[PDB]
């Protein structure tokens, strides 16, 4: 295998590196996997789609302009260049290789389009016919945008964005389901928590934060439970950024945030796709579980979960790695069907006050069709009345003894509207079994005398009951 030549090449240090601060993703072109019959599409603010480093990939079956409904999604030109966020997305996923300019793609053998959506004003539908755009083309879908990072909003995808999700992971893709790839936030001076943002939080989005070049939490990142995996993004100004196309022809050293840490992910998983095409939108976010790893990014919350895997809540199962996603994609078994046991929780409501915890044991649909032995996602719907939300923490301990928060304390979220039916979502008890003893911790982090009451707790299992790995 030979390496790229682009001249930006040896800048993209999260691809070219030689000392394991990396994605690993020579190993997987070193494998023959270059993203070759794969088709991405960004959903942003256009696509340039005549850059020197896209045109070769380009895809108009994989674009549309939903904001001025007309096929082609080249941007709109200002003064500010306000519009470059989806060509330096698209160049990540793939930009030419060998071509003399800028870097490479992660999957630059791949095809990319772009959805021109966010140039606009952004409604439910508009929303619903980007993530439904072309989904027997489209495999994969990638989305650096959602609810406003303030860190007082709670927000996720209306009626027909969530309809498109379900059609999407349902129909999409030959039935085998649409893969969609979300960046998990960019929120962290507000001190957001994730799972206030219901397209990250969704069991049906592939969720991914960043690690700095030194291995560290960015400034910008948000914690949360929902999240899946980590990759590569900036950092402080004596770490580098990423390398990609920009807007007007040009080439930038300085991509960042949590928004193009989702692009590269969606490049890896054009990589698995390519490796075995029959994976279906859970066997996906089962190869990322098993594969990502966790050595040298640094955080305070690393927990072993009771199947043995490390699991943070900045970084999710830890950091992609590319090579070890396309091995074990050849030869996977595709995952059972998807089961679903609901347990409805509280035999009455709950005077929150202080600190309230909820401890129930359940069977998980034990005699049942939808019995569960092994967890995928699991949820805690919750509604909740209280006088000012952002004082609240949530946690979720499973029967094997996993704590995951479904809520930090959000020092600016003053609302006093509390939690509609909300689906707070965890990845971090994947694979461990369920029945036995669950318990919800629900606390007042401030010391002012707030007030409210819990009125429904709906544990929501999915999963199956087959196929288990020996523990980690
Ligand atoms: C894809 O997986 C399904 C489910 O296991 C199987 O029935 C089908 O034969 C597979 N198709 C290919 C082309 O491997
Ligand atoms: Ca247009
Ligand atoms: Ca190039
Ligand atoms: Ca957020
Ligand atoms: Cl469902
Ligand atoms: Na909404
Ligand atoms: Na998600
Ligand atoms: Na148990």
């Amino acid at each position: 295998y030979q390496e790229p030549t682009d001249p930006k090449f040896p800048q993209q240090w999260y691809l070219s590196g030689v000392t394991q601060r990396d994605l690993n993703v020579k190993a997987a072109w070193a494998q023959g996997y270059t993203g070759h019959g794969i088709v991405v599409s960004i959903l942003d603010d256009g696509i340039e789609k005549n850059h020197p480093d896209l045109a070769g990939n380009y895809d108009p079956g994989a674009s549309f302009d939903v904001n001025d409904q007309d096929p082609d999604p080249q941007p709109r030109y200002t003064q500010m260049n306000d519009n470059r966020h989806g060509t330096r997305c698209a160049g990540e996923v793939a930009a030419v290789a060998n071509n003399g300019v800028c870097g490479v793609g992660v999957a630059y053998n791949a095809r990319i389009g772009g959805v021109r959506m966010l140039d606009g004003e952004v409604t439910d539908a508009v929303e619903a016919r980007s993530l439904g755009l072309n989904p027997n083309h489209i495999h994969i879908y990638s989305a650096s945008w959602g609810p406003e990072d303030d860190g007082k909003t709670v927000d996720g995808p209306a009626r027909l964005a969530e309809e498109a999700f379900f059609r999407g992971v349902s129909q999409g893709r030959g039935g085998l389901g649409s893969i969609f790839v979300w960046a998990s936030g960019n929120g962290g001076r507000e001190h957001d928590s994730c799972n206030c943002d219901g397209y990250t939080n969704s069991i049906y989005t592939l969720s991914i934060s960043s690690a700095t070049q030194f291995g560290n939490v960015p400034w910008y990142s948000e914690a949360c439970s929902s999240t899946l995996a980590t990759t590569y993004s900036s950092g402080n100004q004596n770490e580098k950024q990423i390398v990609t196309t920009d807007l007007r022809q040009k080439c930038t050293e300085s991509h960042t945030g949590t928004s193009a840490s989702a692009p590269l992910a969606a490049g890896i998983i054009a990589l698995t796709l390519e490796a075995n095409k029959n994976l279906t939108w859970r066997d996906m976010q089962h190869l990322v579980v098993q594969t990502s790893k966790p050595a040298h990014l640094n955080a305070n919350d690393w927990a072993t979960n009771g199947v043995g895997r490390k699991v943070s809540h900045s970084y999710g199962y830890g950091l992609l790695d590319a090579g070890a996603m396309v091995a074990l994609a050849q030869n996977w078994t595709t995952v059972a069907p998807q089961r679903k046991c609901i347990i409805d929780i509280l035999t009455e409501p709950k005077d929150i006050g202080k600190r309230l915890e909820v401890r129930k044991t359940v069977t998980a649909c034990l005699g049942e069709p939808n019995h569960i032995t092994r967890l995928e996602h699991a949820q805690a719907r919750l509604t909740l009345s209280y006088n000012r939300r952002g004082d609240l923490a949530i946690h979720l301990v499973s029967p094997m003894g996993t704590r995951s928060t479904l809520l930090a304390a959000r020092p600016h979220d003053y609302s006093a509207d509390g939690f509609n039916d909300w689906a707070f979502m965890t990845t971090h008890s994947w694979d461990e079994d369920p029945s036995g003893e669950w318990v919800l911790e629900i606390e007042n982090t401030s010391e002012a005398n707030n007030y409210g009451t819990l009125t429904k707790f709906t544990l929501v299992l999915y999963g199956t009951a087959s196929g288990s790995l020996v523990p980690r």
